[PDB]
Parts: structure tokens; C-alpha cells; sequence
């Protein structure tokens, strides 16, 4: 392996913090719609109550609703990103529960390198909240979000596997991979007319999250909160 956590830390405990990052506030989006204005967008928070070791072998990331006047004030969860980057040719496979598939919550498995000119991102599950838009896998070769790969695949609350092989030739998609098994997505490198992943170097780091409100999530009141991800895993080689 190049690169695992098993989150096999004590209950109550933080993630790894030479492994994972935990982002300490909620992003500020550039010329936001109504849904991004920071009032509508859940907060991302640091503590132990929102992301934990369960001791039973998982971290769990937890998004809450307590009292306040907005969905800012009122929603808390969290983001962590993997203090680790990996390269072409690399295997990520990580073992998710996904308790959280409620209004409001936007849970993701996410592969990014947030340079501002070269810039990518891997979403290798991602569901949605806001009671609209279809879950599923997506590669952006550009942060900007005009030049993607799409494919819409259903999540559901099971235990899974989820495998993202980024190889040379493309970047391939399963679920609950075994020998054999087909991916549920595939996105050729020669099918967008640029492929920063084959850049000299190019390296990505693993995000876990689960974002509430926002243009992805929309209204949290009808969600069933505390909404959970639990995560058994993360393997890469
Ligand atoms: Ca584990
Ligand atoms: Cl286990
Ligand atoms: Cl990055
Ligand atoms: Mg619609």
C-alpha cells in the first residue's frame, strides 16, 4: 500500500491529524446564487462530535441540526482532506457507509488537486439533498466546471466499496469491486481535450465530506439529522 488509513483510532478520538486535514470552516463561494450565500451553507467544524473515531473501526462524519436563525447557524459538519498525494496510475478504494442520504446533506468521496490553473477533481460518489439533482461519479479536468465526464449511478445507504483505478488511459469507476467486475463508469483520456492527470507529476489528495445546504443540498428542515458517514477505510496503491 502507498497510502491507508483504517480508522482503527479510539472512540471519540480525531482522525489521523498526520493523515487527514480537517478543514476549519465552511468555503466562501465566489459570486454565489441564493442557495451558496454563506447563511444558506451548513457550517464545517473541527470537533469531535462531527468527526470521530467510532472505536469500533470507523470515522464517522456527522452533520447536525441545533438551534439558530439560518441554515449557517443551525447545520454543522465536516470536511477532511487526506494529507497524502498520489499519482497516475494509483488505486483508491475506500469502504463507506452512508447514513446521511437525507434533505439538505450532500455527502462526497472526492479525489482533488485545487491548483487554480490546473486544477482537477474526481467525484467517485456523490448524492444530493436538494431533491433534484441525480447522484453519481464525475471527472473534471477543469475546476471550472466546463470540461466534465458525467455518469449517473444510484447510492444507497449499504455498506459499499468504492474504487476509483486512475491509469494512463483513463480514470475507471466500481462499485464493490471484485475480479472481474465491470465499472460503472469510465472516462477515457483521450475524451476531454485536456487531461491534467497525465501532466509530469500530477498528484490528487482524497476528500471525505458531508456539505449541507448550498446549490447541492438546498433546504435541510424535512432532513433527519444527525445525518452520518461512516467510513471503515481508505486504501491506495
Ligand atoms: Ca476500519
Ligand atoms: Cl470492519
Ligand atoms: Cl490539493
Ligand atoms: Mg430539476
Amino acid at each position: 500500500l502507498l497510502f491507508a488509513d483504517e480508522f482503527d483510532g479510539p472512540a471519540g478520538s480525531p482522525p489521523d491529524p498526520a493523515k487527514w486535514f480537517i478543514v476549519p470552516e465552511r468555503e466562501t463561494i465566489r459570486n454565489p446564487v441564493e442557495w451558496d450565500k454563506p447563511y444558506n451553507m451548513g457550517r464545517y467544524v473541527t470537533d469531535q462530535e462531527h468527526v470521530f473515531h467510532d472505536g469500533n473501526g470507523n470515522l464517522v462524519i456527522r452533520a447536525t441540526r441545533g438551534p439558530g436563525a439560518n441554515i449557517r447557524e443551525k447545520y454543522a459538519s465536516a470536511k477532511i482532506v487526506g494529507l497524502w498525494r498520489g499519482g497516475v496510475g494509483t488505486t483508491w478504494e475506500a469502504r463507506v457507509k452512508l447514513n446521511c442520504l437525507t434533505d439538505g446533506a450532500w455527502p462526497a468521496f472526492w479525489l482533488l488537486n485545487d491548483d487554480p490553473v490546473r486544477g482537477a477533481e474526481i467525484d467517485i460518489f456523490e448524492w444530493y439533498g436538494n431533491r433534484d439533482w441525480p447522484s453519481g461519479a464525475t471527472v473534471h479536468a477543469k475546476l471550472d466546471g466546463t470540461m466534465f465526464q458525467t455518469q449517473n449511478y444510484p447510492v444507497d445507504s449499504a455498506w459499499h466499496t468504492w474504487r476509483m483505478t486512475w491509469l494512463p488511459s483513463g480514470m475507471y469507476f466500481w462499485q464493490d469491486y471484485e475480479p472481474g467486475k465491470e465499472p460503472f463508469f469510465t472516462v477515457l483520456a483521450n475524451s476531454l481535450p485536456e487531461w491534467p492527470f497525465n501532466d509530469p507529476g500530477y498528484t490528487m489528495v482524497p476528500v471525505f465530506n458531508i456539505a449541507v445546504g448550498g446549490s447541492g443540498g438546498r433546504e435541510p428542515a424535512g432532513g433527519s439529522y444527525p445525518a452520518d458517514m461512516i467510513i471503515d477505510w481508505i486504501r491506495v496503491f
